[PDB]
């Protein structure tokens, strides 16, 4: 087929490349700003987590001290 | 026509680069979507764990004001009085 037929299409084939290669440049980017800020927010839960998830075995440990010492004291009064 | 036969070979060439490069960005968008579901909702469970966690602390740390203040109470009683 025609030349002149030919660069006809080309010049408007390299446009829909062109446009492709740019969106392929943009969801690469977004998947990693994506991916990151994600992986970023869950590791930031699991740590508050195991903040929270000690917190809560040292309340259980104060209970226990004070249960400790106030019942000593409780004790020894029983035996003045 | 080797004209047709040329030329076709040509376009053929700049047609399957458009079609990966279109594959390429349904795979990124398809793995990026996917993985983005897999955590969020992980992100989810976490959330609703803390939740329990907050209201477990609250919760003992309720228990410990009551019981220091009436241990309190009894450590005074035998000061001064």
């Amino acid at each position: 087929q025609e030349g002149q037929r030919y660069q006809a299409l080309k010049a408007h084939a390299e446009e829909k490349l062109q446009l492709a290669n740019e969106e392929i440049a943009q969801v690469r980017s977004k998947a990693q700003a994506e991916a990151l800020a994600l992986q970023a927010s869950l590791r930031k839960e699991q740590m508050r987590i195991q903040s929270l998830e000690k917190t809560v075995e040292q309340k259980t440990k104060e209970n226990e001290e004070l249960t400790r010492i106030c019942d000593d004291l409780i004790s020894k009064m029983e035996k003045i």
